[PDB]
């Protein structure tokens, strides 16, 4: 089929990179479909969350590449579900996701330097910001590949599950996110984006300006009510 | 008694959030007493360190909230001693502390988004700066609660101790801090605050300007002397 | 011999701090030789990597101190190989290295505050950027010493090896770095340096400007060829 598969399942959009005979290596068609999917995530108020995964037991001016989430980030949470090889492109795009599940046999690495290529997916910026400095330097400069266990130990992913279970676990996480207040979830995400690189005192001013509107919503009344009643809240995104 | 308890024990001020019938939920009185305590920490040269804890087996424009250490940070080190539930407010204020002890059964989490509320204690700014990016996103966007062990594994706290021992461990740490050179301890803390969000080359200029005065002190002579004599230094904060 | 030893071994320069009767405590001569070595690393195109180690079973305006890599960073990767005590100066200079191997019995710590001294090697800036915030605060403010295992757990070093093996492991890592494309390795390193303290969207513009030239090189053609042929690439630094 198409080089990326796209399915809406309730409030979650699932995007599957889909060239399994080529280890889901990126194609022009794949990237075009991915950008259309990002647009749908950002613009459809019924979408509360997105999952990025790969088919067939694999995962996967040029300063802005929308498909690869470099210079663009989704306005709703993005969960990665990684099976198998995620070297090169896969580890780069992983860094543009927010919450991260790896199957036991998944493999990560940025090996561009081994072949005297430069990583075009933004790893030289992001990796030192997401895992400890020295480990990020080791991975980028040696091109060492790592296991899912090692990736979890260093904080590159948050969850490790048995092989074949990454997408199931990601769907569990998405169900939780979809059940949380979309106005609050999306406001938190915007603060995380906007306050990068600032002293915290400057950041708090933006944090408050972003967050205050959440309390005006019908959802901000229903939430505490549902909590008191020990039931699932019924949020309406307003 | 008062909604926050305050005791000076040698060079350490101990602040205990104290509404144990309400899981030490914040009150106006609690916050007023906390701000008075922060003032005392900053202004009393005899105070070298502060501990924030909760009673009864629990822990706990709006861009600046002094009581919650958002837009204000103590000029002397602040050690958290966390027993039991520290969800919501407790996990937020935890991020304004410097050194962190959790009892085995302590529980952390920022669950505001579950109820379509926004976290008003600055977590959307700080958490991604204090634990790995992906884990911070997971906690804030799902509202997942975590154990003390998990909190230690991700770097949210530094020490885990048996239940009922968090304050004892914190007092041990405070004794060490109180025995170190207050001029040096406080200078280090100021550099950490002031250099946030700068390239390191700009930061080193501030680091040196802050640190140089420490060497002019009587304490900077007594320290190396005491080291050579294998005795506890007698620092005078000058 | 000289207070720092310097050897070129193929594409790797090895710098050994060498006052083993004084636990490799820094001297004027040691620092002078170190700066000459940094110059050689930066300026000799045949050098692809550097190792900093200590002899004899030990490791080791003032806003810029070249010898201690404060306000200056090497243009090629720097790997630390730490045997034994690395307290004070050793832990500070460690933070200016990129990839880090510790022997089992190595000890780290910044104990200046214990003696009412200020750390002049830039730790008050860097440590909170390299390990989790709360752990960095604990180490700097208490002066607690840590084991190699603890250093690995917190992300201060990347590798732990048996005693006497730190330099051997570092040479293994250097062989890998030396075999990678120097143009790509060095470009990645420059992006990591230049993009510190910026929002990622500003950083990507610099990342791309730095990286694009790598693809014009003869090395960028030989790399993928060698990969396809399952052989070691023969890079020429052009």
């Amino acid at each position: 089929g198409p080089d990326a598969l796209v399915e809406q399942r309730g409030h979650t959009l699932i995007v599957t990179m889909n060239r399994p005979s080529r280890r889901n290596a990126l194609s022009g068609e794949m990237m075009q479909i991915m950008v259309e999917a990002w647009d749908r995530v950002d613009n459809d108020p019924d979408i509360r969350c997105c999952i990025l995964t790969g088919a067939g037991g694999y995962f996967c001016d040029p300063s802005r590449i929308d498909a690869l989430l470099k210079g663009r980030r989704l306005k709703k949470p993005l969960i990665a579900a990684v099976e198998g090889p995620a070297i090169a492109g896969g580890t780069e795009i992983l860094q543009g996701t927010d919450i991260r599940v790896a199957a036991e046999s998944a493999k990560f690495g940025i090996s561009e330097a081994k072949w005297s290529l430069y990583p075009m997916g933004g790893s030289a910026v992001r990796l030192v910001r997401q895992i400890p400095y020295t480990v990020a330097c080791d991975l980028l400069l040696t091109g060492r590949h790592i296991t899912a266990a090692e990736a979890k130990e260093m904080g590159l992913v948050g969850h490790v599950v048995p092989d074949g279970q990454a997408l199931t676990k990601a769907l569990e996480i998405a169900e939780i996110i979809a059940a949380n207040g979309p106005l609050a979830v999306q406001a938190i995400l915007r603060t995380i984006r906007e306050t990068e690189g600032m002293h915290e005192n400057e950041a708090f001013k933006i944090d408050t300006r972003i967050g205050i509107e959440v309390f005006l919503s019908d959802d901000a009344k229903e939430g505490p009510q549902a909590f008191a009643q020990k039931r699932k809240p019924n949020f309406q995104n307003r």
